[PDB]
């Protein structure tokens, strides 16, 4: 037998392939449950998305689905299945089925001490995933511990491409105090000053923040708002050099930085006295104020800290990069319909 499976007085219509549900959380803009995949005979995660009333959530839903169905990588979360109605008129929701991952690095960090071996392995897998992402001309733009999933053997997978964009360094520049929606604590300094976050260097900064967080179990730059985020960064990195200021042409941004009291660099080894010296060398090169001087993903992978794992032939790049920048919600619904048709019985 079957019906329209309910969860918490809530339509969670995923059968017949997915049975014995269990409510988890309120996700991003939908309920998330776990369920037993009767084909693969293992439990899975299913997210309910209801985006069709809003052009905005249509675009984010289509982009995420496009990106995750295009990408195929061990260190990036895959879409196993997409459940929706057989007709556009009847499609009100979409269910995205993914591997059930047992935890994530945010949860892990608040509960568990990480060994240096764990920090190394996690960092390796983050950058391995990121190399692929970046090779597809895509920026994640929201890397943080909660977007790094882990299973019980510490396999790590990057998730949540909600804010992801095709790279666009020619259109990165903007004015001072430009609004930006990614999570504060992992935003690069240039986002507050002169950058829309359209270059690969914004993701490396986030990885740097994540590394620091793995070393101490707490966020390195927990800014309480826009400019406090920046005062946090400069209290550790120290005031930017004249050279670095000269790369900021925008006068509001440059004059802001010049108005601040001088701050001296805090040595990494004093912030993290138990950390591996090679980890601190690599941390230093990712958390560089100047985005142009910031280490690249490939260089990070080649750094001595990761030498036990480094294997470029086993660090794949994307077959089919997103060549270009990727419209009413009615069109986006049809686009979502078309993009998800491959999962329909047939």
């Amino acid at each position: 037998g079957a019906g329209p499976e309910m969860v918490r007085g809530q339509v969670f219509d995923v059968g017949p392939r997915y049975t014995n549900l269990s409510y988890i959380g309120e996700g991003a803009y939908g309920m998330v449950c776990s369920a037993y995949d009767n084909v693969n005979k293992v439990r899975v995660a299913i997210k309910k998305i209801s985006p069709f009333e809003h052009q905005t959530y249509c675009q984010r839903t289509l982009r995420e689905i496009k990106i995750l169905l295009r990408f195929r990588h061990e260190n990036i979360i895959g879409i196993n299945d997409i459940i929706r109605a057989p007709t556009i008129e009847q499609m009100k929701d979409v269910y995205i089925v993914q591997d059930l991952m047992e935890t994530d690095l945010y949860k892990l960090l608040k509960t568990q001490h990480l060994s240096n071996d764990h920090i190394c392995y996690f960092l390796y897998q983050i950058l391995r995933g990121l190399k692929y992402i970046h090779s597809a001309n895509v920026l994640h733009r929201d890397l943080k511990p909660s977007n790094l999933l882990l299973n019980t053997t510490c396999d790590l997978k990057i998730c949540d491409f909600g804010l992801a964009r095709v790279a666009d360094p020619d259109h990165d520049h903007t004015g001072f105090l430009t609004e930006y929606v990614a999570t504060r604590w992992y935003r690069a300094p240039e986002i507050m000053l002169n950058s829309k976050g359209y270059t690969k260097s914004i993701d490396i900064w986030s990885v740097g923040c994540i590394l620091a967080e793995m070393l101490s179990n707490r966020p390195i730059f927990p800014g309480k708002h826009y400019l406090d985020q920046l005062n946090h960064i400069l209290g550790i990195l120290g005031s930017p050099s004249q050279e670095d200021l000269n790369c900021i042409i925008n006068l509001k941004a440059r004059n802001y930085l010049l108005s601040l009291p001088h701050k001296n660099k805090v040595p990494w080894n004093r912030l993290f006295p138990n950390a591996d010296s090679k980890a601190l060398d690599l941390l230093d090169k990712m958390l560089t104020f100047n985005p142009h001087k910031r280490i690249e993903v490939e260089q990070a992978l080649a750094h001595p800290y990761l030498e036990q794992y480094y294997d470029p032939s086993d660090e794949p790049i994307a077959e089919a990069p997103f060549k270009f920048d990727m419209l009413p919600k009615e069109k986006l619904k049809e686009l979502i319909f078309e993009e998800t048709a491959r999962f329909q019985p047939g």
